[PDB]
């Protein structure tokens, strides 16, 4: 199930607290930092760790509806944190299912790379334009930078 983004970006954070930050509290920091967009996220499935469906409610402008995440391993000291796209405006009858996996790295200068791998099963004979892949690694990577800054700049952000 490839298509493949593979998307980077870096903040002026340490990678343990961009973790507490992208995987554990990320309900809490998604609408912190998709704000363009999001409003909500969904224990719709779940206990909470790997297995919860956290389903994302978009703004009043009726353009996505929902999408849907389910959390697939969630792991601190192996520092990776892997998730299902299963759901929503985001498989469109384009997509069968997306495959994330997320690492925040050291920059060998400056502070973590907010990171992410992921595999796109797509839907019958679609195939994936890379001028949406291009664009989605611009609103993938604007999220990964807006907690740039609000890890950084309200840096109480996930403590």
């Amino acid at each position: 199930g490839v298509f493949t983004y593979e998307s980077e970006f870096t903040s002026e954070i340490p990678p343990p607290r961009l973790f507490k930050a992208f995987v554990l509290d990320a309900d809490n920091l998604v609408p912190k930092i998709a704000p363009q967009a999001i409003k909500h996220s969904e224990i719709l499935e779940g206990d909470g760790g790997p297995g919860t469906i956290k389903k994302i409610t978009f703004g009043e402008g009726s353009q996505y509806g929902y999408v849907k995440h389910k959390i697939d391993s969630i792991d601190k000291e192996n520092h990776s944190y892997s998730y299902t796209l299963i759901e929503g405006d985001a498989l469109g009858d384009n997509l069968e299912k997306i495959s994330y996996e997320t690492k925040l790295v050291a920059s060998p200068s400056g502070g973590s790379i907010i990171k992410s791998t992921s595999h796109y099963h797509t839907k019958g004979d679609v195939e994936i334009k890379e001028e949406h892949v291009k664009a989605g690694k611009e609103k993938a990577s604007n999220l990964f930078k807006l907690i740039e800054t609000y890890l950084k700049g309200h840096p109480d952000a996930y403590n």
